[PDB]
């Protein structure tokens, strides 16, 4: 007779090509890739003969045999491909093979191979969009929003997409090199703590528990490998195989160690631990640097030199090379980008009629153009173009497109940006002609998160009844809200601006639209940015 049947026995049933161990802060130690899965799987046989070879199959396919040498067995192999494998236990002898009931195992790899799609219905205001304009349609999703924000990754609009930014993948390094993040209480800390025995000038992950750990919607079983922004950003991958989900680096509060990047020696290491990250975490798509800025006027003071043009120039094309390498080794497409100041005073400090040559994307950052930051000149943050009262105003969108464009940019690479927040001014007075952009004002006006900037949720929700004034801007193509008994006055894009800037995009033949940040929008934004840049309804 063929053996009995084999039962499996209880026991784990996740395993994990890149494991993240469970009580480690250094990034270093959290992340362990292997090769394959140590995957183990035990059985016993409680009627017939055993057999004289057991095997363990997936999907049929023999994983691991041996002899069978009793009652109960254990079997420890390897499995080198992600995925939900149907596992069984056969017994076979020379009258044939008896086969257990299925148990299904979870082979986890980064990108999300073993995981259900991600394909969450559409929130507050969101209308469904085809993406079939062929314009970049952005967004910035922020690793420390699933906090307060409370907004997570399973209410990203993501079929209304074609790009979405992770905000921020930090650079390791300590005193002098990240100075900027002292001005945010733990922020310097806990990067130390992530990069303790690692590299300065290689990348890790600035709050571990938000990107691996944290249960959150399709990754709450304990035994999950990965859980957090990472673990849904590989299920949101799964349901949406033709987003780009790339990994920024860089940001207001995390630029500091590009400004030593003229040293090729950390430059090297920089450009090969991106790579290692991008072998690491699967579902990235390519790497954008948002290097703020080159030449300096970023968050820190004593940072910035006339040789950043040049170490920018260098850098992009050091990791495109290392792009185009990966993408040989695994044949997909990687894509580079960065973010970068719209305001031609920066603009003109790099060459990127050369630097385009090894990017995707631009990122063009046209907002936070005037805000809380100078009390005494007052003007529209986000605009399309100067408004009537100050025609020759510095910064505009239009300004930062003609700069690149006069270098000799491609117009298809240049990608327009809209705010999702307004900034605002408290106390504005001694205005003319109805105007409060012509006053000055007395400090920021109370913010949602921090003062001086309000989501545009709550600018929607809050400040559309009253006392406040509302007026859309036609020449600069740009709204703002006003209570003049407080002089609070907040300037921001909405539905109609933003408009203005993707027919803008289409008339000029400019790549698209991107906004910051994607948590603060109700779905007028990125509705908007949709529809305008003319990708069909549904
Ligand atoms: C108003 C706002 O959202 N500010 C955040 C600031 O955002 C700027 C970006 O860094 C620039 N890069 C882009 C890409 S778009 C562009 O503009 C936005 C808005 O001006 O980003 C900071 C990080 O660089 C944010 O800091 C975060 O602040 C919260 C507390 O407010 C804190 O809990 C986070 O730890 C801190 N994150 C980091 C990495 O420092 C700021 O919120
Ligand atoms: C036109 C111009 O150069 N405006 C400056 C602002 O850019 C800058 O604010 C900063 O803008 C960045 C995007 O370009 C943001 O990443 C950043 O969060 C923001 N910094 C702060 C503190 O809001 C300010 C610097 O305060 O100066 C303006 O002149």
């Amino acid at each position: 007779a063929a053996p009995g049947k084999p039962t499996i026995a209880w026991g784990n049933t996740k395993f994990a090509i890149v494991e993240v161990d469970q009580a480690a802060t250094a990034y270093n130690n959290l992340v362990k890739v292997k090769n394959a899965a140590d995957v183990s799987v035990s059985w016993n046989l409680w009627n017939g003969d055993t057999g004289t070879t057991a095997k363990i199959l997936l999907n049929g396919k023999e994983a691991w045999s041996g002899p069978s040498t009793g009652s109960s067995g254990t079997a420890n192999f390897k499995v080198n491909k992600g995925g939900r494998y149907q596992m069984q236990v056969a017994l076979c002898n020379a009258d044939g093979c008896t086969a257990s009931d299925a148990t299904e195992i979870v082979v986890a790899d980064t990108d999300g191979s073993h995981l259900a799609p991600l394909k969450e219905p559409l929130l507050e205001k969101n209308k469904p969009y085809k993406q079939n304009s062929g314009k970049v349609v952005g967004s910035y999703f922020v690793e420390w929003g699933v906090y307060g924000r409370n907004f997570t990754v399973d209410k990203i609009p993501a079929q209304n997409l074609t790009h979405l930014l992770y905000g921020f993948i930090p650079i390791c390094g300590g005193n002098g090199i990240n100075d900027s993040l002292k001005e945010i209480e733990g922020s310097f800390q806990a990067l130390q703590r992530s990069c303790q025995g690692r590299e300065d000038f290689k990348v890790s992950i600035h709050d571990p528990f938000a990107a691996l750990q944290k249960a959150q919607k399709g990754v709450t079983a304990w035994d999950d490998p990965y859980k957090g922004n990472f673990g849904q950003l590989m299920a949101l991958k799964q349901a949406h195989p033709d987003l780009k989900i790339l990994p920024s680096i860089g940001g207001w509060t995390l630029s500091d160690p590009f400004f030593f990047m003229g040293d090729k020696v950390k430059r090297d290491r920089f450009v090969g631990s991106v790579k290692e990250f991008l072998q690491t975490w699967k579902f990235f798509d390519g790497v954008d640097i948002d290097w703020e800025f080159p030449g300096g006027k970023g968050a820190n003071p004593n940072l910035g030199s006339p040789q950043d043009g040049e170490t920018y120039v260098l850098l992009m094309k050091e990791l495109r090379a290392m792009l185009d390498q990966l993408s040989a080794e695994t044949g997909r497409k990687y894509e580079l980008t960065s973010a970068i100041s719209a305001g031609k005073d920066k603009i003109d400090k790099v060459a990127y009629n050369v630097a385009q040559n090894s990017m995707d994307h631009i990122f063009l950052m046209s907002y936070d153009f005037y805000g809380a930051f100078d009390l005494k000149n007052l003007g529209h943050q986000t605009a399309l173009n100067a408004p009537a009262w100050k025609p020759d105003t510095a910064y505009t969108t239009v300004n930062g497109v003609n700069a690149l464009l006069t270098q000799g940019v491609k117009p298809g690479k240049i990608v327009v940006g809209t705010a999702m927040y307004g900034r605002g001014w408290t106390g504005v007075n001694g205005y003319q002609n109805n105007i409060p952009f012509t006053g000055t004002a007395t400090g920021p006006v109370k913010g949602t998160w921090e003062n001086g900037i309000v989501d545009y949720r709550q600018i929607a929700s809050q400040f559309m009844s009253g006392e406040w004034q509302y007026t859309y801007d036609a020449t600069a193509e740009a709204p703002y809200v006003f209570k003049p008994s407080t002089g609070d006055l907040i300037t921001f894009d909405d539905a109609r601006s933003v408009q203005a800037k993707g027919k803008y995009v289409l008339d000029k033949q400019l790549g698209g639209l991107f906004s910051w940040e994607i948590d603060a929008d109700n779905g007028d934004i990125l509705n908007s940015m949709n529809a305008s840049l003319g990708n069909s309804a549904g």
